[PDB]
């Protein structure tokens, strides 16, 4: 695997919508096929079938599976066996052990809980790890909070603290660093500012949830 | 103990002023009877006697004892034996061991030194721990600094870093998270902003030093 | 050694320019003779000779050597043997072991990489350590970034996170804390603000790269 060779534009795409796969792969540098919150709890088995019969370039495609310890992740690995994918994205990554149990595939840990932020280095250190990502939304939620950004749009302090935390963790161990998804899709000004900053700080990628986000991300990382 | 069931409004009240106990308990969700810097070094033995003959609901009352390794903390535990209190707040909490030696009572660790911030997770992990709190004032002081806030009123960076640090530590281990006391009592605008933010970020409590602070705190955590 | 007794004004001075040594020592509280990036890769052997025949007060002088594991650091220690200097500054300090191998001399660790920030406490804990310093420029560079400050001049978040990280690390272990060099020499307003803040937060020193920077630093730490 050499996802570092790919551009900075990564895009999420629900695994239950195989019709969009082709467009997504063509629009992004890397496509993250989602089996998690991007697919209804009743559409998962469908998304798993589509993940099989509708193949995508394993060179530029990662599969986001479900959280460690769940039944859905178990079903995800079973469905992943019938594909040529080697890299998985683990949500709510909270320990090296959750990463290790995914060996021998490559794992991008998505830190989005307090325990994960606290064990960020341990997670980035694990052998299977090839990338570190963070998410503000589940972070604030699992914290018992209700807002990741303040009035002025800027992320709250805890989220900023974590962003810097996973950047250092990922870097300290030669892992790829992925910046958080800009949830307000129509807010391209905001995305541009975060992406520019992410480029300037060392992040290698900024994940997008909408194809319209890719060109702004690719431009912010231009130079 | 179930202090989580109590409201977000916690209030400090010097143990040498038993006359105010009743008013305090009635005004706050939880009352922190203080045996530390809230009582003159010569009024401590008095505060200890008042802690005995003037009982308060052990369900909504915690006792802040003195720092680990001191003679005063020793005298505090002895005086605490003659009461129905189970939860203590430990100032200058700098290690799991300082928490552990307070077993079998429940402990809320108050991180307010560099060593404590550095060992925040170790402290939150300890078995006796049921809550994590932070304080900017002793933090800057023990750091050799002289100001916790900058011109614009906002906390300096080191303090903000620590605030986020104890929030993640406390949360990662299912502990209660208490935000720092707003020292400028008449500045309700400032308190409102910090409390709102604390509510939004996951803090479960914002400690107050004055009864007039409680209603603003309770409102900020409204929704 | 008692560098804490010295003023807050520390100044870098290339070891290949022995003519300036005298002026530098007279202008600063402590002089950091540089054998690293402050001297051309071809002028190093010259700087090493000048470090020998042109002595400076070992009480107020530290020598910045080259990174652990390099040939240049090896040549630096050999040249350092013929001098009365006891304290060295280690760039790209990334572990306790890199510090330990410099025993028995005193070491000021300069954290300026992700691994170093991640192991900040381990480094500050090492026996040889007497000081902790940080640098934004190599930090962003080694991170794969390209800018340590944002449009408004303020340091980017990752750099601010690290600054606070080495302050707590150094303090938690009774080490001296040195704030980052203000690269824009003619920007005295900016330096004044950072130095004032550093004074207020607990930093004991603010390193300068130009003699004109010392008086502003000394004034910011006045009170
Ligand atoms: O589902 C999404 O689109 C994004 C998501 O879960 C996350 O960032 O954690
Ligand atoms: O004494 C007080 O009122 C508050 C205090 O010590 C602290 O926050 O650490
Ligand atoms: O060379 C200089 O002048 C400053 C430097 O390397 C650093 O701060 O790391
Ligand atoms: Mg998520
Ligand atoms: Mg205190
Ligand atoms: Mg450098």
């Amino acid at each position: 695997m050499n996802l570092r060779a790919a551009g900075p534009g990564w895009l999420f795409c629900p695994a239950d919508r195989p019709e969009r796969f082709a467009k997504a792969a063509a629009a992004a540098d890397v496509v993250i096929l989602d089996l998690e919150d991007g697919v209804a709890e009743a559409q998962k088995p469908a998304a798993r079938n589509a993940l099989r019969d509708t193949p995508l370039d394993p060179e530029r495609t990662v599969v986001r599976i479900n959280a460690g310890g769940t039944a859905d992740q178990a079903r995800d690995l079973e469905a992943l066996a019938g594909t040529a994918y080697t890299t998985v994205m683990l949500p709510k990554a909270e320990s090296a052990a959750q990463v290790i149990e995914l060996a021998p595939r490559d794992v991008i840990a998505l830190v989005e809980t307090a325990r994960g932020a606290v064990c960020a280095a341990e997670i980035a250190a694990a052998d299977p790890t090839v990338g570190m990502m963070w998410g503000a939304e589940d972070l604030i939620a699992t914290l018992g909070g209700s807002s990741s950004r303040r009035a002025d749009g800027a992320y709250r302090d805890v989220a900023r603290h974590v962003r810097s935390t996973i950047l250092l963790a990922a870097s300290a161990f030669g892992r790829l660093a992925l910046d958080a998804v800009h949830l307000d899709i129509l807010d391209v000004e905001g995305l541009q500012e975060e992406a520019r900053d992410a480029a300037a700080v060392g992040f290698d990628v900024t994940v997008c949830i909408h194809p319209s986000q890719i060109p702004v991300v690719r431009k912010a990382y231009r130079p």
